[PDB]
């Protein structure tokens, strides 16, 4: 249909240009069918340019695959998010870790854990130092403060029961069911020729190595596995695989109440219809990165399919956006070589989507 394509062209374009964006990908999921678009390059240096085959840094974005990752082990029935998070780590002997559950990790909310995880943690030794000497702000379950330092714990904890590191059972329990073929945590040298450029301040950069970075932000995909990861996590009942079907589901639950935003498993969830000021506003750092109090949603909300469902990401060369609703089987994925403000993100991704309602 011709509409897509000009509500498309007619929001992105003005985007790229006043944002002055090398590359982009866009996915629109219309009544379950992706469309997709494509702009400038992905190497400006020797002029490659972006395809529905570029690899794009997901930044944050990679949350969500933590979250259902770890919603998958949930339906295992290897993991409870009740369960301490000393239960996993039991060197972990510091007083202030006893109430600290996975649950609270996992939706930011175990007490003021810091935005980073610290350049100087480069062991596991240093990771354990870095834990045991953290010194909560907060009780558990009273504050909502977003940070790579508290999912990311989640997901290296989650995973130990399955006896495989993150990154193996990110591949084989999330992304190989779901047949996401060219997404990776690692980018292998075959593949490094689809890999874009991110830019910064006029230089081209890949993102650097860090502790927990795997479960943070370390994730590198395509548009169009990440068009397949949006229908999924649209309609997880399609999906062969009954714990991961679970997980999808578990990750959209309603664990939390801020304001009108809900805390999924890496995912963020608003009522559908959503007002379109509250995301826009919300997305903007000085928000989002805020502490924020929250009311706990008990038992947790069974995930809502009249939802705006939405997660965004940055690295220093990247930024991308993901948003859809279940309930209209609509949503987008946008991709970017370059980091450019969350706001615009989610007012173009409003306007698309508003439009095709």
């Amino acid at each position: 249909p011709q509409q897509i394509n000009d509500i498309v062209h007619r929001t992105i374009t003005p985007l790229i240009e006043q944002q002055k964006i090398p590359g982009m990908a866009v996915a629109v999921i219309y009544q379950g069918k992706p469309y997709y678009f494509t702009w400038g390059y992905a190497d400006i240096a020797k002029k490659q340019p972006v395809t529905q085959q570029t690899l794009f840094e997901l930044g944050s974005v990679s949350k969500t695959f933590t979250g259902v990752l770890g919603g998958d082990a949930i339906a295992r029935g290897e993991i409870k998010l009740s369960d301490p998070a000393t239960k996993y780590w039991p060197e972990l002997t510091a007083k202030q870790w006893n109430g600290i559950t996975l649950l609270h990790l996992a939706t930011y909310t175990a007490g003021g854990l810091p935005l980073q995880v610290p350049d100087e943690v480069k062991s596991s030794s240093d990771l354990l130092r870095f834990y045991q000497n953290w010194q909560p702000a907060w009780a558990p379950g009273t504050q909502r403060l977003y940070a790579n330092s508290s999912i990311g714990l989640f997901g290296a904890l989650a995973v130990k029961p399955s006896g495989l590191s993150f990154e193996q059972a990110m591949q084989t329990r999330v992304f190989q069911p779901l047949k996401l073929n060219h997404t990776w945590i690692n980018v292998p040298p075959p593949e490094e020729k689809n890999y874009a450029w991110g830019y910064r301040e006029g230089k081209a950069v890949h993102v650097s190595p860090g502790a927990l970075d795997a479960e943070a932000y370390g994730v590198k995909s395509t548009i169009e596995d990440m068009a397949r990861w949006v229908r999924s996590n649209m309609n997880p009942r399609d999906i062969n695989d009954k714990t991961l079907q679970q997980g999808i589901q578990l990750a959209q639950s309603r664990y939390w109440q801020t304001g009108d935003m809900y805390q999924g498993l890496g995912w963020e969830m608003l009522d559908w219809p959503v007002n379109p000021d509250s995301i826009i506003n919300g997305s903007g750092n000085k928000i989002a990165l805020a502490a924020h109090p929250v009311k706990a949603i008990t038992p947790p909300t069974p995930a809502v399919r009249a939802s705006w469902v939405h997660k965004t990401g940055a690295t220093g060369g990247f930024g991308s956006y993901v948003a859809f609703i279940p309930e209209k089987e609509l949503g987008i994925v946008m991709l970017a070589n370059k980091n450019y403000p969350n706001p615009a993100r989610v007012a173009a991704a409003w306007q698309i989507l508003n439009a095709l309602q």
